[PDB]
């Protein structure tokens, strides 16, 4: 096991996350191979009736959300996922925590969801294969007013703040928790980012971002602790060197 912001040194105990293909990454738009042939991500599933109810868990790294069988997430042609669980990364007062940077620039926080390949039946089979697993990010971002379908999520984490405590949230539209702009987003090949840092994750960011009231943020970033009786805060990772890889975006960058 491990820790953000400290010894040990993921590679020492999870030698895989010295690997060249990692994740995140520094998006630069205006260098991103234009693919047109990326087309509109297609979800289905994703509006949840208030029954049955999903866990929700402070896992010590994270707070993280299992989502129920039936939503699929399609790609595109060979690509379709189903989703197994979303949580989050977030930085502390003042002091942003996304882990994809766009040009250097950090977001507030980041949220991720899981997929995994409609080609295998558990998630152990699918770990380091190349399109094994999915994962959807999108950035969380600063606007004037609450978001209701967040307020949903982070109205329960006063009673999970103890690390390893967990409870259980009604359904929600998990869709609500996603831009609405489906369009346009960037895609590249890289790993989990937590340890054990397996490759061969195809990685979706959406351009998009979403918006949380300032409370909101506070909430997420100054609720739950972590290992220790330290705050979970700042929990994400280092971006990663690309190492060649080239980050394709589905629409046209621009100008300005
Ligand atoms: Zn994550």
């Amino acid at each position: 096991h491990w820790r953000y912001g400290g010894d040990p040194p993921w590679p020492r105990v999870s030698p895989a996350c010295a690997g060249r293909f990692q994740s995140p990454v520094d998006i630069r738009p205006q260098l991103a191979a234009f693919s047109p042939a990326l087309r509109p991500l297609e979800l289905s599933g994703f509006q949840l009736p208030p029954l049955p109810e999903l866990r929700l868990r402070n896992n010590g790294h994270s707070v993280q959300l299992t989502l129920p069988p039936g939503l699929e997430m399609k790609l595109g042609p060979g690509r379709e996922y189903r989703a197994l669980q979303l949580h989050l990364h977030w930085g502390a007062a003042g002091r942003p925590g996304s882990e994809h940077t766009v040009e250097g620039h950090r977001f507030p926080a980041e949220i991720h969801v899981v997929h995994l390949s409609t080609k295998y039946a558990r998630v152990d089979e699918a770990l380091g294969r190349p399109g094994g697993l999915a994962v959807l990010a999108a950035f969380l971002e600063e606007g004037p007013e609450e978001n209701s379908a967040y307020e949903q999520l982070l109205s329960r984490l006063e009673e999970i703040a103890e690390e390893g405590s967990e409870t259980q949230v009604p359904g929600l539209d998990i869709s609500a928790l996603l831009p609405s702009d489906f369009s346009r987003y960037f895609q590249y090949e890289g790993s989990l980012t937590t340890p054990p840092c397996a490759q061969g994750v195809i990685w979706t960011v959406f351009n998009q971002t979403v918006s949380l009231s300032a409370k909101q943020l506070h909430t997420l970033s100054d609720t739950l602790w972590g290992p220790g009786d330290s705050r979970l805060q700042l929990n994400f990772r280092a971006t990663q060197p690309l190492n060649g890889r080239v980050i394709e975006a589905s629409f046209p960058a621009g100008v300005d």
